[PDB]
DNA sequence: GAGGAGGCTTTTTTGGAGGCC
DNA sequence: ACTCCTCCGAAAAAACCTCCGGA
Protein backbone atom coordinates (compact mmCIF):
# COMPACT_ATOMS: atom_id res chain seq x y z
CA UNK A 1 0.00 0.00 0.00
CA UNK A 2 0.93 3.62 -0.51
CA UNK A 3 2.20 4.27 3.06
CA UNK A 4 4.74 1.43 2.72
CA UNK A 5 5.55 1.74 -0.98
CA UNK A 6 5.41 5.39 -1.93
CA UNK A 7 7.95 8.19 -1.53
CA UNK A 8 6.62 10.93 0.73
CA UNK A 9 8.94 13.66 -0.63
CA UNK A 10 11.59 14.31 -3.26
CA UNK A 11 14.91 12.56 -2.92
CA UNK A 12 16.91 13.98 -0.09
CA UNK A 13 19.71 15.12 -2.44
CA UNK A 14 17.27 17.76 -3.90
CA UNK A 15 15.39 18.99 -0.82
CA UNK A 16 17.50 22.17 -0.19
CA UNK A 17 16.54 23.37 -3.63
CA UNK A 18 12.79 23.24 -3.09
CA UNK A 19 10.09 25.23 -1.37
CA UNK A 20 8.38 23.03 1.18
CA UNK A 21 5.54 25.52 1.73
CA UNK A 22 3.23 23.68 -0.65
CA UNK A 23 0.15 25.79 0.38
CA UNK A 24 1.91 29.17 -0.03
CA UNK A 25 0.33 32.19 -1.75
CA UNK A 26 3.74 33.23 -3.11
CA UNK A 27 3.55 32.30 -6.82
CA UNK A 28 6.51 30.90 -8.73
CA UNK A 29 7.59 30.05 -12.22
CA UNK A 30 9.74 27.02 -11.58
CA UNK A 31 8.32 23.67 -10.38
CA UNK A 32 9.29 20.05 -10.01
CA UNK A 33 7.18 16.87 -10.03
CA UNK A 34 8.26 13.54 -8.60
CA UNK A 35 6.27 10.56 -9.76
CA UNK A 36 6.36 7.24 -11.54
CA UNK A 37 7.99 6.80 -14.88
CA UNK A 38 4.64 5.91 -16.56
CA UNK A 39 3.03 9.05 -15.23
CA UNK A 40 6.00 11.38 -15.87
CA UNK A 41 6.18 10.36 -19.57
CA UNK A 42 2.52 11.35 -20.08
CA UNK A 43 2.72 14.46 -17.88
CA UNK A 44 5.67 15.84 -19.82
CA UNK A 45 3.48 16.64 -22.80
CA UNK A 46 0.44 17.66 -20.76
CA UNK A 47 2.36 20.13 -18.58
CA UNK A 48 4.08 21.53 -21.62
CA UNK A 49 0.64 22.26 -23.22
CA UNK A 50 -1.32 23.30 -20.11
CA UNK A 51 1.36 25.77 -18.88
CA UNK A 52 2.92 26.83 -22.25
CA UNK A 53 6.29 26.18 -20.56
CA UNK A 54 9.38 28.05 -21.45
CA UNK A 55 11.34 24.89 -20.78
CA UNK A 56 10.64 21.28 -19.49
CA UNK A 57 12.93 18.34 -18.82
CA UNK A 58 12.22 14.76 -17.69
CA UNK A 59 14.83 13.00 -15.59
CA UNK A 60 15.55 9.48 -14.32
CA UNK A 61 15.54 9.10 -10.52
CA UNK A 62 16.35 5.42 -9.83
CA UNK A 63 13.01 3.56 -10.53
CA UNK A 64 11.04 6.82 -10.76
CA UNK A 65 11.16 10.12 -12.70
CA UNK A 66 11.31 13.83 -12.01
CA UNK A 67 9.96 16.65 -14.19
CA UNK A 68 11.55 20.10 -13.98
CA UNK A 69 9.77 23.05 -15.71
CA UNK A 70 9.79 26.78 -16.11
CA UNK A 71 6.64 28.77 -16.90
CA UNK A 72 6.24 32.07 -18.76
CA UNK A 73 3.87 33.45 -16.07
CA UNK A 74 3.70 32.63 -12.32
CA UNK A 75 1.42 30.08 -10.59
CA UNK A 76 0.66 28.84 -7.12
CA UNK A 77 2.16 25.52 -6.34
CA UNK A 78 -1.29 24.23 -5.28
CA UNK A 79 -2.61 25.03 -8.76
CA UNK A 80 0.11 23.07 -10.49
CA UNK A 81 -0.37 20.22 -8.04
CA UNK A 82 -4.12 20.12 -8.41
CA UNK A 83 -3.84 19.92 -12.22
CA UNK A 84 -1.27 17.15 -12.03
CA UNK A 85 -3.04 15.05 -9.37
CA UNK A 86 -6.43 15.08 -11.10
CA UNK A 87 -5.11 13.84 -14.47
CA UNK A 88 -4.25 10.29 -13.34
CA UNK A 89 -5.74 9.00 -10.15
CA UNK A 90 -3.25 6.18 -9.40
CA UNK A 91 0.16 6.18 -7.75
CA UNK A 92 2.15 8.82 -6.01
CA UNK A 93 2.89 12.32 -7.12
CA UNK A 94 4.89 14.97 -5.28
CA UNK A 95 4.76 18.58 -6.62
CA UNK A 96 6.89 21.43 -5.22
CA UNK A 97 8.03 24.85 -6.17
CA UNK A 98 11.77 25.23 -6.91
CA UNK A 99 13.70 28.01 -5.17
CA UNK A 100 17.22 27.16 -6.57
CA UNK A 101 16.26 26.74 -10.17
CA UNK A 102 19.76 26.32 -11.67
CA UNK A 103 21.08 24.07 -8.90
CA UNK A 104 17.96 21.87 -9.25
CA UNK A 105 18.19 21.41 -13.00
CA UNK A 106 21.93 20.96 -12.86
CA UNK A 107 21.78 18.26 -10.15
CA UNK A 108 19.06 16.51 -12.25
CA UNK A 109 21.65 16.11 -15.01
CA UNK A 110 24.20 14.23 -12.96
CA UNK A 111 24.53 11.00 -10.99
CA UNK A 112 22.33 9.63 -9.56
CA UNK A 113 20.05 11.52 -12.00
CA UNK A 114 20.06 11.90 -15.74
CA UNK A 115 18.16 13.63 -18.54
CA UNK A 116 15.65 11.45 -20.39
CA UNK A 117 14.23 14.19 -22.66
CA UNK A 118 14.04 17.97 -22.64
CA UNK A 119 12.26 20.66 -24.69
CA UNK A 120 15.45 22.48 -25.90
CA UNK A 121 18.32 20.69 -27.66
CA UNK A 122 21.43 20.91 -25.42
CA UNK A 123 19.32 21.84 -22.43
CA UNK A 124 20.30 24.61 -20.08
CA UNK A 125 23.47 26.01 -18.59
CA UNK A 126 24.33 28.36 -15.72
CA UNK A 127 24.50 31.24 -18.21
CA UNK A 128 20.76 30.81 -18.96
CA UNK A 129 19.89 31.55 -15.30
CA UNK A 130 21.80 34.87 -15.40
CA UNK A 131 20.12 38.05 -16.71
CA UNK A 132 20.17 38.34 -20.45
CA UNK A 133 23.01 40.75 -21.32
CA UNK B 1 27.31 64.69 -3.42
CA UNK B 2 25.96 61.24 -2.72
CA UNK B 3 22.78 61.52 -4.83
CA UNK B 4 24.87 62.32 -7.92
CA UNK B 5 27.91 60.14 -7.20
CA UNK B 6 26.84 57.04 -5.36
CA UNK B 7 25.38 53.78 -6.62
CA UNK B 8 21.87 53.25 -5.27
CA UNK B 9 21.83 49.45 -5.71
CA UNK B 10 23.98 46.52 -6.76
CA UNK B 11 25.02 46.22 -10.35
CA UNK B 12 22.17 45.16 -12.56
CA UNK B 13 23.85 41.90 -13.52
CA UNK B 14 23.36 40.67 -9.91
CA UNK B 15 19.90 41.99 -8.97
CA UNK B 16 17.97 38.73 -9.77
CA UNK B 17 20.04 36.94 -7.16
CA UNK B 18 19.18 39.20 -4.31
CA UNK B 19 16.34 39.98 -1.97
CA UNK B 20 15.18 43.57 -2.32
CA UNK B 21 13.04 43.48 0.87
CA UNK B 22 15.79 45.04 3.02
CA UNK B 23 13.46 45.73 6.03
CA UNK B 24 12.00 42.19 6.09
CA UNK B 25 11.75 40.09 9.27
CA UNK B 26 12.97 37.07 7.19
CA UNK B 27 16.29 35.73 8.37
CA UNK B 28 19.00 34.49 6.03
CA UNK B 29 22.55 33.20 6.13
CA UNK B 30 23.94 34.61 2.91
CA UNK B 31 24.52 38.33 2.35
CA UNK B 32 26.26 40.72 -0.03
CA UNK B 33 27.70 44.22 0.56
CA UNK B 34 28.36 46.73 -2.19
CA UNK B 35 30.71 49.55 -1.18
CA UNK B 36 34.00 51.31 -1.86
CA UNK B 37 37.20 49.44 -2.18
CA UNK B 38 38.75 50.98 0.97
CA UNK B 39 35.64 50.19 3.03
CA UNK B 40 35.32 46.65 1.65
CA UNK B 41 38.99 45.87 2.52
CA UNK B 42 38.38 46.83 6.18
CA UNK B 43 34.91 45.23 6.37
CA UNK B 44 36.24 41.91 5.13
CA UNK B 45 38.00 41.29 8.41
CA UNK B 46 35.34 42.95 10.62
CA UNK B 47 32.49 40.90 9.15
CA UNK B 48 34.52 37.75 9.42
CA UNK B 49 35.03 38.40 13.18
CA UNK B 50 31.59 39.85 14.03
CA UNK B 51 29.63 37.05 12.29
CA UNK B 52 32.11 34.13 12.59
CA UNK B 53 31.47 33.49 8.88
CA UNK B 54 31.63 30.08 7.32
CA UNK B 55 32.99 31.79 4.20
CA UNK B 56 33.73 35.36 2.88
CA UNK B 57 35.05 36.65 -0.41
CA UNK B 58 35.87 40.16 -1.68
CA UNK B 59 35.36 40.97 -5.30
CA UNK B 60 36.26 43.76 -7.71
CA UNK B 61 33.18 45.46 -9.29
CA UNK B 62 34.47 48.13 -11.71
CA UNK B 63 35.73 50.95 -9.37
CA UNK B 64 34.13 49.47 -6.27
CA UNK B 65 34.00 46.17 -4.35
CA UNK B 66 31.50 43.51 -3.34
CA UNK B 67 31.66 41.29 -0.25
CA UNK B 68 29.86 37.96 -0.38
CA UNK B 69 29.49 35.96 2.91
CA UNK B 70 27.84 32.99 4.49
CA UNK B 71 27.06 32.85 8.20
CA UNK B 72 26.81 29.82 10.55
CA UNK B 73 23.47 31.06 12.04
CA UNK B 74 20.74 33.28 10.44
CA UNK B 75 20.30 37.06 10.71
CA UNK B 76 17.97 39.76 9.48
CA UNK B 77 19.36 41.80 6.70
CA UNK B 78 18.76 44.93 8.75
CA UNK B 79 20.99 43.58 11.51
CA UNK B 80 23.89 43.01 9.09
CA UNK B 81 23.30 46.46 7.55
CA UNK B 82 23.04 48.26 10.87
CA UNK B 83 26.40 46.77 11.97
CA UNK B 84 28.09 47.65 8.66
CA UNK B 85 26.76 51.18 8.36
CA UNK B 86 27.73 52.25 11.86
CA UNK B 87 31.36 51.14 11.52
CA UNK B 88 32.43 53.81 8.99
CA UNK B 89 30.29 56.84 8.54
CA UNK B 90 31.41 57.93 5.06
CA UNK B 91 30.51 56.85 1.52
CA UNK B 92 27.94 54.48 0.20
CA UNK B 93 27.11 51.01 1.35
CA UNK B 94 24.46 48.69 -0.02
CA UNK B 95 23.53 45.51 1.95
CA UNK B 96 21.19 42.82 0.70
CA UNK B 97 20.31 39.25 1.47
CA UNK B 98 21.20 36.73 -1.19
CA UNK B 99 18.49 34.35 -2.45
CA UNK B 100 20.61 32.57 -5.11
CA UNK B 101 23.79 31.92 -3.12
CA UNK B 102 25.73 29.83 -5.71
CA UNK B 103 24.71 31.90 -8.70
CA UNK B 104 25.76 35.07 -6.84
CA UNK B 105 29.19 33.86 -5.83
CA UNK B 106 29.78 32.23 -9.21
CA UNK B 107 28.92 35.44 -11.11
CA UNK B 108 31.27 37.39 -8.75
CA UNK B 109 34.10 35.22 -10.07
CA UNK B 110 33.65 36.02 -13.72
CA UNK B 111 33.89 39.10 -15.92
CA UNK B 112 33.12 41.86 -15.20
CA UNK B 113 33.85 40.68 -11.60
CA UNK B 114 36.78 38.96 -10.03
CA UNK B 115 37.95 37.56 -6.72
CA UNK B 116 40.35 39.78 -4.79
CA UNK B 117 40.62 37.60 -1.68
CA UNK B 118 38.60 34.83 -0.05
CA UNK B 119 38.66 32.97 3.25
CA UNK B 120 39.14 29.46 1.74
CA UNK B 121 41.94 28.62 -0.75
CA UNK B 122 40.36 27.74 -4.12
CA UNK B 123 37.04 29.28 -3.06
CA UNK B 124 33.74 27.56 -3.66
CA UNK B 125 32.29 25.42 -6.35
CA UNK B 126 28.77 24.24 -7.24
CA UNK B 127 29.39 20.96 -5.43
CA UNK B 128 29.71 22.96 -2.18
CA UNK B 129 26.10 24.31 -2.45
CA UNK B 130 24.74 20.75 -2.75
CA UNK B 131 23.96 18.68 0.43
CA UNK B 132 27.04 17.06 1.84
C1' DG C 1 -3.04 40.41 3.99
C1' DA C 2 0.75 45.00 4.56
C1' DG C 3 2.17 48.36 1.39
C1' DG C 4 4.80 49.39 -2.84
C1' DA C 5 4.87 48.88 -7.88
C1' DG C 6 2.98 49.44 -11.84
C1' DG C 7 -0.85 49.48 -14.67
C1' DC C 8 -5.93 50.54 -15.94
C1' DT C 9 -8.67 54.40 -15.72
C1' DT C 10 -9.79 59.27 -15.61
C1' DT C 11 -8.74 64.09 -16.02
C1' DT C 12 -6.16 67.81 -17.99
C1' DT C 13 -3.68 69.74 -21.61
C1' DT C 14 -3.57 70.49 -26.15
C1' DG C 15 -4.31 71.92 -30.89
C1' DG C 16 -6.56 71.14 -35.62
C1' DA C 17 -10.46 72.62 -37.76
C1' DG C 18 -15.89 74.07 -37.64
C1' DG C 19 -19.59 76.88 -40.45
C1' DC C 20 -28.30 74.79 -40.69
C1' DC C 21 -26.08 66.49 -40.73
C1' DA D 1 1.51 99.37 -29.42
C1' DC D 2 2.47 94.09 -28.69
C1' DT D 3 -2.92 87.67 -24.78
C1' DC D 4 -8.75 85.17 -26.74
C1' DC D 5 -14.26 81.35 -29.70
C1' DT D 6 -15.69 76.79 -29.68
C1' DC D 7 -15.82 71.58 -30.05
C1' DC D 8 -14.01 67.36 -29.85
C1' DG D 9 -10.44 63.70 -30.24
C1' DA D 10 -5.65 62.63 -29.08
C1' DA D 11 -2.02 62.56 -25.98
C1' DA D 12 0.04 63.62 -21.71
C1' DA D 13 -0.46 63.85 -16.90
C1' DA D 14 -2.42 62.62 -12.66
C1' DA D 15 -4.98 59.90 -9.69
C1' DC D 16 -6.41 55.67 -7.94
C1' DC D 17 -6.73 51.06 -7.46
C1' DT D 18 -5.52 46.11 -8.40
C1' DC D 19 -2.01 42.84 -7.92
C1' DC D 20 1.11 40.08 -5.35
C1' DG D 21 1.55 38.18 -1.34
C1' DG D 22 6.80 39.55 5.14
C1' DA D 23 9.79 37.06 -2.10
CA1 LIG E 1 30.26 51.53 6.90
CA1 LIG F 1 3.54 34.78 3.49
Amino acid sequence: GSKVEDPKDFPSELLSFLSHAVFSNRTLACFAIYTTKEKAALLYKKIMEKYSVTFISRHNSYNHNILFFLTPHRHRVSAINNYAQKLCTFSFLICKGVNKEYLMYSALTRDPFSVIEESLPGGLKEHDFNPES
